[PDB]
DNA sequence: GAATGTAACCATCGTTGGTCGGCAGCAG
DNA sequence: CCTGCTGCCGACCAACGATGGTTACATTCC
DNA sequence: GAATGTAACCATCGT
DNA sequence: CGATGGTTACATTCC
């Protein structure tokens, strides 16, 4: 495991050194496009449309297009003119109560680890958040755009550890607009009464290790025969 | 809204018509390459190293590379040998809490509104899953690739909606392999309640329009004055 | 084989699309009055007693008649006023075993062919339904006047078949009061044997097609004949 | 109750008086129309649509139409040929297990009494069919046409009274032409473990009490109040 | 130009990471042995004195004497017992009054330079110091010794720095017993009026640039003419 | 309480004569290496390693690389330039208020007797220098030195004592002007109020015996069991 | 809109590179 | 009854090298 | 195009 | 000798 970013949660007179670390991995194959009869790696070859020759990537220019006013072509300037912040720090904006964030808002996970071997801080802040049950939302800037984020502490067994999750900007989310739930349904008791133990009979407990992705584990076990054939 | 996924929720006799929608998009602006000096679309040619042959898609052949074994190629004909999955319904494995499942797993949400003629059964399955504060894990297969997601109900103001939360697999998720945090540090009562003040200083609800993508909204307008001038 | 009704089994989560087939048609012929000197067809005419003038069906109001009463004029207004609904439901109540219901409770028959693009939830409910030998008691509703019906899966070789019977209502059965079965009259052993060798004697097994309506095959062969000349 | 058919059982050598009752008889409210101004019974009036003038009975003839085969008049000669099908005996052939009858084939349900003072033939009848549980397929004529009919015993208390259930001829029965039902579905003993329960659940017993007409005790209020209201 | 340690302050769940720099550095010239005609630098031999023996580094242990207990000795493993203080963080004990601590207690001064541009702690925490006037008693760190020092802000022109100072221990100041003083000596109310304008002949204000250092100033003249 | 040096304060029309004391001497334990067998007391040997010349305490010539390694040689002569420097006096050069006066440059402190039995002398110059809250600016010659030094008054309990701190010189000091401490960010008034708090949490009044040095305080202890042992 | 690649650049760990230290000799 | 002055030697900061990993973006499939 | 209603007749059990 | 319910066959708002 390999940290992503060095850098420091600050609010105020605060300042937390962490490093960030990636929570999760996609564990898919992942393939490569070769040449069908050399099994030649294959290269991509830009090419201008007006021309038809190779341009380098030095020659390349950012264009919008909206509709019809198409070609806007903004320039390299132009970017320079916005105010750009590559900040180093997890901006703390306010702490809001864990359950004030549903789940349709959360977009990646990081891990948080004392950088420095001055922990006192990185505990005090975690053990404060972890027993007031809130939630820090956060100006997270990883490499070179800003994202929102919440800061939130679970416990991993024996460790209390910090943890970074990318939100959506509450703009991002569509509404439902369906005109279906407008109408009202009349549900007998009976049924609600039918409806439980249906939910019941299946009804469990979360166990991840019942769940395993079939098609990988025999896409694996495919790729390891022809590795030994 | 337009959807994007049109199948069921059966697990038995229970088969609920619905269509999929995505629940969350994307404002970030996108650009595409052009020719500095011709303003001109730029296209992709792939090329093969070992002739230098320009390669049609047809002429295409997946791979995989890992340490030892140089060209381990996959055909077209193995895919086939894999079981494909076309399913075209969410297959529900079981009911769990709400709180059962953490939120580190969703990365993905999307909407599901009844297509049959009548919607009790959507109706109905919404106001049982509220009212045993339950989540379903079901198998969801959008585009030829099966995923592991949470069937949860949530209130859109007057309205009751039915989601569907995309989850890692349980194998996804890594360790937090932190011997720093194996060391006790001693603390004393007093730092420990003047952080109180320190956090609740800042405490405060969540407040939806509170938070901007400030950078967006001046890259945004700086594409106007652009478009207009020329 | 045409479709009568289209609908679906509903009782709560489930609902399984389904088609009804008249499972059985009369083989009788409908013969057509006809002018004697003409041959031509009839059409009856609607004639008032009190106005002795051809009245259209639009000017038409049902009566009903109890001895003392007799004019109880009703009008659709009225029947509006009473709920009427054509729910192409088929609402279940329960699942009552399959020997609870006696064959005097039928009135007609009906198929149900599955009609969704999956049959899963059809063919296993009718697994259900048999292998627990069960029935289930229905609210059928064809073209208005909702019937008491009941659910049965039977085998058709090699298909298993959902079917639905209408039922009369369990108060539209007469009471047996018959005096003469209340007395009891003494009766011997000694002939009772007799009496069961005799019904023996002609037992046999269910062959339909032992049994076929012969009156009506000698008028089938009669107006052919007379058809061909 | 009133009598339907007075008669016997034929069996040969053994001969049971005995006298029909209809065992069910609907109870929906029978309407009869009237001149929605006058409140006049309307009667029916026979006109032909080749003179305009009405028809006594005496002249028309049944036809039969089938495709182009119209002007097909049968006169008095032609139904005289068929025998003569009124019998006041129901002649029994054959004596089949209860169970292999089917609830498909029952089409009407009659009652019988001993029409006699000497009831120890209906008795003994009655017996053999109790002990040895077998259904009498017989041929039953009620008015002028003749029927297929099983003969059963069924208890009311300490009563038995056999009842004449008329069956339409096998060759009235469809055939389920399902090509869906034909092909198979892979299904799991989970789904098959789910249908136990939401079938006992909803399980019962068949309680005659519990199910009502309801909107016939609708109707039925509408009219009274009616009368009751001038 | 060289940051000696870098670490942080933290003083509970704050924490203000900086690094330190040499507040001062004394400007006068150091020599080291050399030769007057090999012209090489001079390398001690390690030699003990009392049979001959050569003897190396990583091969000898501390040794303690005086008065009665005499080769007391000390090895690598007795250290071990004792607990490292390698920490990498300046602790902040208490804020006591700026005015109250002892000018007789400063031996060292250090400079903090805040770290990359997340620095709003820092000037926080300056920004405070400086509003009630008080310096923070905390235990710095250098290498391996843990030395009190006080951390106290002060203006250099536009420019808000934090200073370290460092504190001998209040046991190394020794009691001053002086009889001489015992005895109470009676001082003329007019000397002390005689006193009161003398006091006020010689009251010049500090000027920095007033007084040089005069024996570094004439040393570098004579080096000119042989370079 | 050995005196170090014995002198004067040169004042013109004043001159009170006087020893000095330390103040302050360090209490770490100094160690002396020895051997492991022989635990003799190494003494350095001062022979070049460049042409096997054994030098002699007098053959010794200091020599500074200075710009290119010009180790220029030093004679006699030299030290007879400047002036010589065996006065055994101090001289005042002005009064300064002790607030002008800023303590990065105090690095020691000596204590100072009255030498004669007119001790009147001494008192009187202490209470003129406490009633002007100045501190007198004075070279002090130590042995084979001079430095910039600052007397002051300070009283220990019920004795007046005059004190001697020598400065470093005003030229040692270098300048922290870095372009981070010139950039100004912008300073909300919320946290403003929260770091007076957190600061005024933690305030308390200088008592000196609250720190103690625990690590060289029991090391001492280790050496008492181990000299003891 | 969805997966699925490629191709930029950025970032963290690595490890060779000079100071400024804290620990000891000597001056009648 | 002390104190100035240096190498036996030692932990402290920058400049490129490898390796993930993020971000952006076209290309297929509706 | 069946299912649903309703009137028409004659057969028929009850005196 | 008078009434009831059985087959007739007809006009409807239909998946």
């Amino acid at each position: 495991m390999r940290a992503i970013w060095t850098g420091s949660i600050a609010f105020g007179l605060v300042n937390v050194p962490v490093k960030v670390y990636s929570a999760t991995a996609d564990h898919d194959i992942r393939f490569h496009q070769v040449h069908a009869k050399d099994n030649g790696r294959i290269r991509y070859k830009r090419v201008c449309e007006a021309c038809g020759e190779v341009v380098d990537y030095r020659d390349l220019a950012r264009a919008y297009e909206s509709g019809d006013g198409q070609m806007v072509a903004i320039t390299d300037d132009d970017i320079a003119s916005l105010p750009e912040e590559r900040s180093r720090e997890i901006e703390v904006l306010e702490f809001v109560p864990a359950a004030d964030v549903d789940p349709m808002m959360f977009d990646r996970s990081y891990f948080l680890e004392p950088d420095s071997k001055s922990s006192k801080s990185y505990v005090l802040l975690a053990k404060t958040l972890a027993e007031t049950d809130r939630m820090a939302i956060v100006h997270f800037t990883l490499r070179n755009k800003t994202r929102l984020a919440a800061l939130r502490v679970k416990d991993f067994g024996k460790r209390e550890v910090m943890m970074v999750h990318t939100l959506l900007w509450p703009d991002e989310i569509r509404d439902p607009d369906f005109p279906v739930l407008d109408q009202k349904v009349e549900i007998k008791p009976a049924e609600l009464k039918m409806a439980g133990q249906v939910v019941d009979s299946m009804a469990d407990d979360f166990n991840p290790d019942r769940y395993h992705d079939t098609y990988q584990e025999q896409l694996q076990e495919l790729i390891d025969t022809k590795l030994e054939g």
